[PDB]
């Protein structure tokens, strides 16, 4: 519900490296 890359339907997910 609240996270940074790790989801696949709501908002989340990856973002950078």
């Amino acid at each position: 519900i609240a996270s940074a890359s790790c989801t696949t339907x709501i908002c989340t997910c990856x973002c950078s490296s």
